[PDB]
């Protein structure tokens, strides 16, 4: 496909899930070859794995003393739409969580795409690889299309569930919301996270209960969301990705470990 930017500046705002602070984004058009980067307080932070500073409960980037939490949702949307050149100006410390999904970003960006004059140079997975950490595993292998499967093994009523994204099915994962288990909320608060989490932006589940009165958007909403997160973390390779991925219980730490191993192997 062609490299793409946005036709005009696009703004989003609201509370961040971890900081609980209100922040604002401005997405700016950029020329061919710029890449995806964030901008905060005069500093450009490329959306690349070298700038990862934290991976527990979100993927966060930093450079030169400026940090931005929770980049994975906006990056997943840009990856799915194949937007390749843009500056995400952040006024605040975190990307707004909005409803917990990528929907509002997706709908707004998709209607504002500007095709550019060069083709995309994809990051093409060249050979099979497996990364592992304490029972969690991710496998990547060659594919002409981006294909991503996540399999979860939940310790509640959901049990085992799997979901596969393929190209053309972006609408199947951009509405799946971030989620949390009630027995884990004390830990996330104790480590200074989840300050913006509420039933308005998170699907909260108990051992047997669904807290949200509106219920699940899909019976497998959590694994759809985990696929969505992994697609965002894969964009830290610095180019849209062609490969087939399978994650068993992966999280941001393992997603970034895979990205760094793929990047080292091919560059
Ligand atoms: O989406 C992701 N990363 O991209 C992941 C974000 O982690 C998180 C996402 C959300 C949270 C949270 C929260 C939270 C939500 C609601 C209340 C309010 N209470 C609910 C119980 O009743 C009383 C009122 C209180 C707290 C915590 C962590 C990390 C990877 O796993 C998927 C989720
Ligand atoms: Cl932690
Ligand atoms: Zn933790
Ligand atoms: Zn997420």
């Amino acid at each position: 496909g062609l490299e793409k930017t946005v036709k005009e500046k696009l703004s989003f705002e609201g509370v961040g899930i971890h900081t609980g602070e209100y922040s604002k984004l401005i997405i700016h058009p950029e020329k061919e070859g710029t890449g995806i980067r964030f901008f905060k307080n005069g500093v450009y932070i490329p959306a690349r794995h070298e700038f990862v500073v934290h991976t527990n409960h979100s993927t966060d980037l930093g450079f030169k003393g400026q940090r931005i939490k929770t980049v994975e949702h906006i990056l997943s949307v840009l990856h799915l739409l194949e937007i390749t050149n843009v500056t995400i100006e952040v006024i605040g410390n975190e990307i707004p969580i909005l409803d917990g999904s990528g929907w509002e970003f997706y709908e707004a960006i998709r209607k504002n795409i500007l095709n550019q004059n060069r083709e995309i140079d994809y990051f093409v997975v060249e050979e099979p690889i497996i990364v592992e950490d304490e029972g969690r595993l991710i496998k990547a292998e060659p594919s002409d299309t981006l294909e991503v499967t996540y399999e979860g093994e939940f310790k509640n009523f959901l049990g085992r569930q799997k979901f596969t994204f393929v190209e053309g099915n972006e609408e199947e994962i951009v509405l799946a919301r971030t989620f949390a288990f009630d027995w884990e909320i004390e830990h996330i608060k104790k480590v200074g996270l989840g300050k913006g989490g509420s039933l308005k932006n998170t699907l909260v589940l108990g051992k047997d209960k669904v807290y949200n009165p509106e219920g699940l958007r899909y019976e497998n909403e959590p694994v759809r969301h985990k696929v969505f997160d992994l697609i965002g973390d894969l964009y830290l390779l610095g180019s849209p990705v062609k490969g087939k991925f399978y994650s068993f219980r992966g999280g941001h730490s393992l997603n970034v470990k895979l990205v760094k191993e793929l990047a080292k192997k091919q560059k």
